[PDB]
Parts: C-alpha cells; sequence; structure tokens
C-alpha cells in the first residue's frame, strides 16, 4: 500500500437506488495549474463599463479549489428523471470526497522543445476548511465545477476573493483583510498518498417538487354560497348596500391566504414575439444600492413567476438563464435566443405573481360627498402576514447550495439561484502544488522567485446520500413527466457529437407532479 | 347491538368546564340528498359579472360533507360569553366524531303522489380523508356547517372542487387533476352500523383574546425624560440643533417597536355618515392578480383595524360581513346595514392602524442649500424588523380553523378571515349514498343510469376538546364585559322567535379582557 | 352480525406500492337480471351473413358471471403509468374476491304502474368452478367485465357456451355435451351473507415491458470486421469467389438469430393515406379452416409488427382495436379512423417483422452453365431453431390472460391477444337469483312456470397482487415516459365529461422503457 506503482483509490461513478435514500457516486480526473508562479498577487479593479459598482479590491492566491456545487455533477439526466417523475422532494444527507491517485509532471523548455517529465517526489497540499474562516466563494454561481459528462477532465479554478474597497474604488479600507491560506494545517500528498474527507448535512427541508394542483385564489367549493357578504354599491343618499357571496365567483369570495412577494421587472418577448428595437437595457434593469453603488440583481427574490404559462413573454431578469456549450473566459460575443437555455417558473403561476405585471391596487385617498373613491396599482410589495409562495425551481444544471451570510439576521434563507440555504456548507476543499525552487547557488536574504514549472492531476470521487419524499396521491388521471421526445432527431441529447462534445439542449426542472393545495 | 330496532347512539350535548380545559359536546340531525343522480360532472364557467377571474374548470361529486368549522357549531351563546369575559386565550386539542343512527329512505312517484317508505338493506359510504391527498374546502368560509341551534336539522352540502384552467377561461390545462372519491377505502354502514373518527390537533399558539391596555407608541414613563436627543432645527448658517426628549411627549421619543403591515382600503360611513352617492365600488377595491386575472380580496391581511373606535367610518373591505339570518342559495338581493353583522376590530387599535388612513410619510429627496426637505405619505408598508400587531379576532359565527396550502414556502401562517391556521386541519369527512339500480331486464355494455332515488338522514356528535389560559390581572378597576343589554326588547336575542326561527342580532368578539402590553 | 341491517362488507379501492409487489384493491357494485326466466334454454344458428363459421350449436343459463379479465378493473391510469414508465416487468401473483352486501328486488307491474319492493328472505346463488369442469368462457376478449371506472355501475352477463355442431349447420353432434350448472355444489346467500374466494396463480413469465434498444441483425461490433468470408461472385469460367465480411456492414454479416414467425396480412392507410376505394374486405382476409369452414383470425400469431414507426399503414388484421366508449348490444353501425383506438405494435419492430411485407426470399432452383440463379420471396414463414420475436404488448383497455386449451400438445402458449397463458385460470364465479314461484293453487306433475320476477345487486371487491421487475440500465440519456400531452384540451382525458361520461381517448401500452438485446 502507499507507493509508486500501487494504485490508492478506485473508479467510482454509480447510483443506488434504496427505498427512500439514494446514493450517487462520481469519479471525474481533475488538472491543477500552479497560479500565480507560487506568488499571491493583489488584485483590484476601478470603474469599468461606467459602472462604479464593477470597482473591487480582493487578493488571488496560487490555490486551486474543487467545486461539486451543480446538480448534473452528482446526477445522470437518466437518474435526474427518475427522481423527478417519481417524487415529490429531495434533500442532501451526507457527503464525502476522496483525492487519489495523484501525478505531478514537471515540464521543461530548451529551444521550444517543451519535454514533459513526472516527478516522483513532489507534494500536492489539500486542506479543507471546516470552520469557514476563508471568505466562501463556492455558492454564487461560477464556473469550475465537475463536469456533467463523466469522461471529461477538467482544470480546478483559482481561488480568489475580494474583500473591502473604500469609496466605490480600487482602493483597500482599514478593515480589508488578507488571508493567507499557509496559515492553515494541510496534508501534504506524494504519488502513493491520498485524501479523504466526510461531511454531514445539517436539517433542511426539502426541496418541493411538485406544482400546485389549483389556485391560490380558487380554493372555495364552486359549489357552495358563502355566508360572508361584500360591500357592492351605495344608493342616490349613499347608504352602504351588500350582496351575498355566490359559490363560484371568485373575484368576490374572501381569501385566508396570499400571494408571495413581488417586484416588477420588464418582460420582453422571445420566440415571434415583437419586442422593441435597439434597447441598450442596462438602464432599465432592477437594481439595488449599497454604499452609494448600483448592482444589478439578475435573479430576483423569491415569490414571483417569470412566464406565464404558455406565452412568449418572460422577465428575463426573474430568468435563469444558461448556455448549451461551455464558453471560453473572457468572452465578450453576442448569443441569440436559440443558443441559450432559458428557464421558465411558470408550472409556479397558481401560487406565484407574474412578474411583468403590477401587483394589485389599493385605496389612494379618502372619500367624501364631493370625492369619488380612487386607487392605484403597486409596482412592488413584501412579505405580508399570511403569504405562500413557491422557492425557486432547480435544475440539473443549477447549483445545489448556498452559504447563508454570517450577520446577525436573515429571513427565510432561501437562495434566490436555487438549492438550499446552508448555514454551515459543504466545506472548501483548496490544493496548490508545493513550489520545488530552482538551481540557487548563492545565499541571498530576498525570497527564491526561480522555481521548477510543474502541474498535477489525479482523480476525485464525490459520494452523496439523498433522502427523498414519496409521492402519496389520489388523482385519478395520467400526469406530466420528462419524457424524451424530439421531432426529427438529427442528435441524441444529452450524449457526445460526433466531434466528442457533449450536447444538452434543454433545461431539466424538478416540478411535473401536481399536488393540491 | 347493531340492529334495526336498537339504537347505535345517543344525544349528546354538553359542556364540561374543568380547571383549564373544557369540552365541548354537540349533537345535530342532518340529510343527505343523492346529489348527480350518482354521476360526476365535470362543472366550469367562463368569465361572468365581467371579470374573468370567475372563470373555473372543476367537477361535482355525489358526496356530500360533514363541516364543523364554525364556533356557533360547537359553543352556546352563554358558553361562549363564559369563555370571553373569563379567559385571555384558547387553542383546540382533540376532536372526535360519532355518525350513528344511520336510516335511508326510497322515495317514489307515481302520477304525483311521492310516497316515502324506508330500505332498510340500504347502505351508506363513510371516509375520512388523513393523508390531506384531496382538495380541502372546509377553511374557505363556505355554508354548510352544523346549525348553531341544535334542534334545527340540515342538509350536506355537495363536494366540489375547482382545478386549473387555462388563459383564464374555461378549459382546463394538462395539469388539471380528477379526483375519485370511490378510489379511497371507505366504510359502508346500514341501519345498526356507526362510524367513529378521533383527531388531535398539533401545537398552534392561543389566540389571544384581551385588548392592549396601552398605546404602542406610549410605552414610555411620562414622568421622566429620554437621556436621548433628537434633530430639532438648523440654523442661519445651517449646523445642526438638537433638543433633549422631554417626558411625556410621546410624538418625539425614541421607539423600540413598531405597527404592523398595513395596505389602504377605502372607508365609509356606517349610519349617519354621508358617504357618496351611487357608486359602483367594484372598481375602486383592493386587489391582487394571479395568472393575469385581478381578484379582490375582501378580506385583507392581518395588521390594521376596519374600525376607529366610535366612528362610524368602516373600511367594508377590512371587515367580516354576517347575515343576522340564513339566506337562500343564489340569492342576487341587495342588503342594507341593519340586516347585517359588521364586525370592528377596533379593541386592536392601539397596536395597529386604521385601513382608511395613510400609513406614515418619508423623505422624498435630497436637501441641499440650495432645495428644501420634502416628504410624502405611503399607503402600503410591509413586515418590518421588530414589528408587532394582533391577529383578526374570533367571532361566534366565525370560522375556527383553516388549512396552510402546500407549498414550498410561508410566512405567519395565521388565517386572513380568522382562527387557527393548520397544516394538517381536522380532516374531510365525505359521504354519499350506495346506488341501488332500477329494473334492469338486459345486459348492455354501457353503465346503469336508472336508480332508486333515495337519501338518508341520521345523527352526529361532535366532541371538542380546549386548552384554556387563565386571567392573571392586578387591574383594580372593573373590566368590560360582554353582557345582554337591549333597550326596550320586543324579543329576546339568541332565542326562537314566535315563529321558530331562531334570531342573532349582533356579532360576538373576544376581547373584552385588558391587558398591559 | 349477518343480519338485515348490518353490512357484510366495505369498500376497498387502493393501491399499495411496497417494493417489488403491488397489491391492487378494486371495488365494484353489480346488478343480476335473472335471465330466460329461470328457464335453460337451447340456442343454435345457421350460416348467417354467407359464412358457414358462423353457425353453432349451444345453450343459454339462467346464470350471471364475473370478469375480472381486463387491465382498467384493477388498475388506476395513474397507477399505470406509475408502473410502464418504472418497471421492466410484472406478474400477477395472488387474487381474492368478495361478494357481500346482497339485496334482492321483487318488481311488479299493475296497469303499468311497475313498483318496485325488496324481498328480504329471497335467496342468490353462487359457486366458483375450481376444477375447470365448464366451458371457460373468460379469456375470449367479450364484454361484461368491472368497469374502468369505479362509480360505474354494471349488469353481470348471461353465461352461455357453444358445444360441438354437425356439418357446419345447427344441428347437434352426438358428442354435443349439456352441462347443468345445478348440479354444482353453490352457497346460497340472503341479506346478511357474503361470499370469498381466494386464489394463487400458477408460475408464469414476466411480461417484459420494454423496447429493444438495438436491432437483432445489428448486434456485430461496426467497428471491427469479421473473420468470416462471404460468397460474393464467381468469374469468366466460373470459379467461386470470396469476400471478407467488412466492420458495419450488416446486410452481410453472419447471424447466430433470426426474427420469429409472419404471415403477411394487408397494410392499409390510417390518416392522409389514399388507400383503395370500396373494398368489403371480407374475402381479403387472412383466414383457417377447421371442419370445412373459413374463420377470420383478426389478431395473428405473435411475431409480427402491424405499424412501423411513424409510418401512416396499418395491417388492421394485425391490431387490436377498441372503441373510445362503450356500445349497445348488437349495433351494427359503420365506425371510422376517429373512433377508434388502434394500437401499434411498433416498439417490436427491431427484433419483430412488418406484417404487410415479405418475410424474405430463398432459392428456387440449381443453377448450371446453362441457367443462372434464381429466387422468390414467401409469404409466410414459421417457428424456427433460433427464432427471437417479442410477444403481444398489454394494454390498460385489454385482457390479463387466457386459458390454455385443454388437448394433448401445444405450442408456447402466449395468447394472441395479449396476457398470460394460464393451464389453470382464475375460476369463474357464476350466480343467479334463486327462483320465487307465484301463486300456485293446484297439485300439476309439469314443472312451475310463473315466477316472481327479481332481480339482485350488491358489490364486489377483488383483490390482485403483482409481482414486479425493477428497471436495472446504464443508459445515460433519458427515456420516453409515458406523459399526460394534450395540445389545446377541451377536456381531460381519463376523466368524466360534463354529463358524466368518462372518456378515455387514447390506448396505454406497456413498452417504454428501452434495454439493449
Amino acid at each position: 500500500a502507499d507507493g509508486v506503482g500501487n494504485a490508492s483509490g478506485d473508479w467510482h461513478c454509480d447510483s443506488t437506488w434504496m427505498g427512500d435514500r439514494v446514493v450517487t457516486k462520481s469519479t471525474r480526473t481533475w488538472v491543477l495549474p500552479s497560479y500565480n508562479n507560487h506568488q499571491y498577487r493583489e488584485i483590484k479593479s476601478g470603474s469599468v463599463d461606467g459602472s462604479n459598482a464593477n470597482a473591487y479590491f480582493g487578493y488571488s492566491t496560487p490555490w486551486g479549489y474543487f467545486d461539486f456545487n451543480r446538480f448534473h455533477s452528482h446526477w445522470s439526466p437518466r437518474d435526474w428523471q427518475r427522481l423527478i417523475n417519481n417524487y415529490w422532494g429531495f434533500r442532501p444527507r451526507s457527503l464525502r470526497v476522496k483525492i487519489f491517485n495523484i501525478q505531478v509532471k514537471e515540464v521543461t523548455v530548451q529551444d521550444s522543445t517543451t519535454t514533459i517529465a513526472n516527478n516522483l517526489t513532489s507534494t500536492v497540499q489539500v486542506f479543507t476548511d471546516d470552520d469557514y474562516q476563508l471568505p466562501y466563494v463556492v455558492g454564487n454561481g461560477t464556473e469550475g465545477c465537475l463536469p456533467a459528462f463523466p469522461p471529461q477532465v477538467f482544470t480546478l479554478p483559482q481561488y480568489g476573493y475580494a474583500t473591502l474597497n473604500r469609496d466605490n474604488t480600487e482602493n483597500p479600507t482599514e478593515r480589508s483583510s488578507f488571508f493567507c491560506l499557509e496559515y492553515f494545517p494541510s496534508k501534504m500528498l506524494r504519488t502513493g498518498n491520498n485524501f479523504e474527507f466526510t461531511y454531514n448535512f445539517e436539517e433542511v427541508p426539502f426541496h418541493s417538487s411538485f406544482a400546485p394542483s389549483q389556485n391560490l385564489f380558487k380554493l372555495a367549493n364552486p359549489l357552495v354560497d358563502q355566508y360572508l357578504y361584500r360591500f357592492v354599491s351605495t344608493n342616490n343618499t349613499g347608504g352602504v348596500q351588500f350582496n351575498k357571496n355566490l359559490a363560484g365567483r371568485y373575484a368576490n369570495t374572501y381569501k385566508n391566504w396570499f400571494p408571495g412577494p413581488m417586484g416588477r421587472t420588464q418582460g420582453w418577448n422571445l420566440g415571434s414575439g415583437v419586442n422593441r428595437a435597439s434597447v441598450s437595457a442596462f438602464a432599465t434593469t432592477n437594481r439595488m444600492e449599497l454604499e452609494g453603488a448600483s448592482y444589478q440583481v439578475p435573479p430576483q427574490p423569491n415569490g414571483m413567476t417569470n412566464n406565464l404559462q404558455g406565452s412568449n413573454t418572460y422577465a428575463l431578469e426573474n430568468t435563469m438563464i444558461f448556455n448549451s456549450q461551455p464558453a471560453n473566459p473572457g468572452t465578450t460575443a453576442t448569443y441569440l435566443e436559440g443558443n441559450m437555455l432559458i428557464t421558465s417558473e411558470s408550472e409556479t403561476q397558481p401560487v406565484n405573481r407574474v412578474a411583468y405585471n403590477v401587483g394589485g391596487q389599493m385605496a389612494t385617498n379618502n372619500q367624501s360627498s364631493t370625492t369619488a373613491p380612487a386607487t392605484g396599482t403597486y409596482n412592488l410589495q413584501e412579505i405580508v402576514p399570511g403569504s405562500v409562495w413557491m422557492e425557486r425551481d432547480v435544475y440539473l444544471q443549477g447549483p445545489i447550495w448556498a452559504k447563508i451570510p454570517e450577520t446577525g439576521a436573515h429571513f427565510h434563507p432561501s437562495p434566490a439561484m436555487g438549492g438550499f440555504g446552508l448555514k454551515h456548507p459543504p466545506p472548501m476543499m483548496l490544493i496548490k502544488n508545493t513550489p520545488v525552487p530552482g538551481n540557487i547557488t548563492s545565499f541571498s536574504d530576498v525570497p527564491v522567485s526561480s522555481f521548477i514549472t510543474q502541474y498535477s492531476t489525479g482523480q476525485v470521487t464525490v459520494e452523496m446520500e439523498w433522502e427523498l419524499k414519496k409521492e402519496n396521491s389520489k388523482r385519478w388521471n395520467p400526469e406530466i413527466q420528462y419524457t424524451n421526445n424530439y421531432n426529427d432527431p438529427q442528435f441524441v441529447d444529452f450524449a457526445p457529437d460526433s466531434t466528442g462534445e457533449y450536447r444538452t439542449t434543454r433545461p431539466i426542472g424538478t416540478r411535473y407532479l401536481t399536488r393540491p393545495l
């Protein structure tokens, strides 16, 4: 055990469905560049694109990190289908990760030959941050996760963070903090060594994957009248007149429950919708301010629906928008509807309010004999006693969890992009190549800047356990399922191309089952 | 036991007050029509009264149901008085129901004789829905409950529900679901058989029946000044000037706590108030939208008061409005103030904001040497950190509980109409007459459409246990009680008329006791 | 227990999914006419419609019978979907039936009043035939089964059978046998009595519900050549020349396995296909002869596919054709494509041969220097060593089982219409009303022909246990599911109409999952 000619792990990719629970095992091959040539660099930006919200001050590190936080890392398209068609809900239970079969490669360039050899004595460093003392960059929707497709090899992303900057500039504050990652204890691994970590998720609610089977305002019996009466009109000398609420008249009935909060965001017509020409669209987006700068919040808060059933109007600032294929870093190219995976929340429309319409109206004045009653519409409304809504749906291409910010207070900690809000998420796993100095023939007080250039590769297996919520329903007629349906397919979706490129043409969400309110 | 000549239950109507707890027993006689002639009919509506919110798609069933959900079903007017005068709070604990003394009657019409006989071999079917797999129609404020007055006989209401319709029309969606009620296991009862069910309420907060004994903003000591200072003015070269907050000046004092949320709804003058002539009042009501339709929400959310103490101005869309007597189904008649039982929340005015006034004002600009400070009022405000309000009061004529809709998320699940929000309420009890075919002399593949016409009757006893919260108070002077007080009574209220009609002339709420904030 | 005022059973309709197994419980209400006025009548026919195959000799009996043999009797449309989307196979395990809540009704007609009363002393007779000594009429695809929809009431069909007739006429043979059903012991039931029976299915293979994921002739690796060589041509002085079999050339490769048997039946174009005008189609159907008469065999034997994928050509004599709604007995009306539920076997096309094409070709001569090689096609081929095929698919509207005829010998006892061939099927349950004589004031030697006219009704519960075969598959991409998908629905399918009529618009088969050969 533990030698250069002995493998330190095996390939595990499987999914075991047992009763309620399911365990998903996933193995990938990674490669780790040596970033910043073993340096910590201070990174910063001023206002770019004419927005001082793009200014920041921070640090980039030599370290890379493992990111497990998208669903397609863990789940197959066929196992995701088996989940969403058969179950009302799921939540994560446990996690364990293993890093094995480490091999370090030294690369040397003489007159552009660039030969590569392996250094058997070189080391890699790995630590997990269990106390959450570092900036947690994982849940923020950024690339670098394990691939969706198991044979694909991936580079680990470089670790970095932004601290406080002052006055919306690139300059630091006195509260700007520097975190050194070598001031943690870490484990040093040669070829025969491996690393293992285990984690238990805290108790969270099930993600509810079902759609409401009736309307929030239609909950009353259509056959029977209400014993309740409504103010209707007023007569020639105004006294107040009342009518009884009748049967299936749902405009007029009394309500116990009210929809979730809403802001109003601009709707845009996809497909054959006409829209408007030559809009720059940045000035008219919804925004919030912090510290004197104005930020776009491209996901909105929960409690709205971006699309209304089979309409082509979308809010686009209430939407999660994906690309059908991965892109190069820093691409400024413009894309169109056909390139994009544009999700729809319309299965929540019974309980949620559409984002591109007003939320209602209220009285704007006091009536008199002289003045008539008046109303006006409101474009935004917030949490109210007796509100019910549905959370953002989760997709096979989307994030699993987020970390709740550490502050005095918060309300209903559900992430806007989706998934499970976690006070103590799965910890970050950080990894770097240990530096090997070059030829140094003399003593100097200044640190060693000349290093052998190296990279390392290996495998990482992740094993998650999921608790499932059975579907128990008395619905007689058949339901909507996620099916594989294509008219005149020229390729099969979720399979490699003739080149070897893996194709995913559409988003897959969780809510196909239907349940009564 | 269990025969045609042996009674399967006894009449229990009692209330036993023991220490904290009280058990209320209630027995009634019911009659069950055979609805839809043993058919399931698809019911639907388009926009009626010029509102597409009145459109629906649904189903009506042969089944009837038992509805226990109004307070006067369980409580006497004298036991309700004993409760509200002596106690700070109450909540339900357990429930048990029994259905006994079943008798089925066959009715036959030859040349308009319409004779009635009893069918000793006929059956009735009863099931309780313990898993909440059906649409729950009970808590929605619709008629058909056990009578307030024990000798009265009542028909069971027909069970029905609305599912999804599309595009605000009468047409179904793909997610429109059909629920068959014969796909449940049920218990079949002949004459000697009876049915029994027991239920335990989940832990809920006490309904707080008391009124606040002081003002939310007046909580400070009037004798002593605050050590806190306020911005007062600015001088000829504007520097900021401050004064000390003095003693009993409550406009200027610092506050820890803030009132509950509010929308603004139109106030209308009852009694001698002048109002305004010939208002249609539908266009100017407060509304919300779902799915592209606009609904009236005739109860508003909690945290407001409809009436302000002894004023005659009422919001009428913040009010629960009752009739002094039951009405025929589908009555379009117009009613006036004298016919109506119009409740007042004014006992909550210290902590709650009046619905027909603005909620406050805030700064609308940035001052400068050139521009002066400006404000504007707001007509709506929502939940805020450090808010305190009181929930809708419960009445002897009103609902006991509601079911919290099954969705990902909700906030403060208190029903707008009143009572206790319950994730798992008392289950629905559904009952139908089993069909008896007529004379069929041949075989056919089509189902049997010819049936003996029948109805059944019986008794139902309901027994609830209530936990009480004792009144512990150091108030020296006497309090306000609910008393029986009428000037020149021509009849006694809450007693039968000379015809036998039971009269209830006024609403009775729970908050007569007073308690300091 | 066991009295006129005590119910002898309860309503059970449920489905319990536990691991592999599932138990489906089903309760219905039946009505039993008194058939033939308590007589055994000899029934017979000569050649009708110009076919002596329509001639028969037989007997009709006073008895009715219970028929459990269609899938929709046991299964819901939502439980059928849950089955076919998630599982590779199923077979029945046990069965138990209960007949309870019997009530007999006497009907009397004076001057067309036709009053109905119940006779509490009357009896009904029930026996089960465990030894299979009667003609077994159940598995033959005839109407009278428990309804698909639980609230529907159904008449029991009259029991009858055909025996030997001679020379294709209506006259009996010497081997024509008469079976009296009173010569069995049976159980006599009054109002308080009930009947119960239990049965265990014999070991049968799972119905395989999956589709083949590749082609029978394409099983070879497309990347590698065969070490086997083929006769290709012959040169100017004919010697034999050979080529190697290359890679993905599947016309030329060697085969281990061969398709199932086929006959050739005429294809007809549904939908927009042009077809041919004014065909009487009876003369050109496929037939077999027995005893000098010629019969249509509207299902063919197994091993063919009626439709070829997305073509509109159907064999129509290889198809199971259903009506969307039940029909009156003896209807001669003509129907069109839109009224019909026309099943497609096309999911079996990889392994099965299309019915409307030739099956292949073989050598018709011996070559010489003078004569060239010749072939000809064949329209029919039978079982061959090394044949593989798939059995007829089962539908929610189709039969569950059939009885294997009792004879010396049989081959591969799979029913042509579908389901499970059973040597000992679930026994027949026969039921009649016991006769009550009218007023007889004298003695006579001739039997009593005057009877009180009566009918009976009651409930019947059936409980089946099913063994399931889990789906274990490494397919990466999503599969085809049965989904509820309709463009512009005016009603929901598998739900009652506005009249109460239950609508089923399409057939639902079992093979949506895919599995490699």
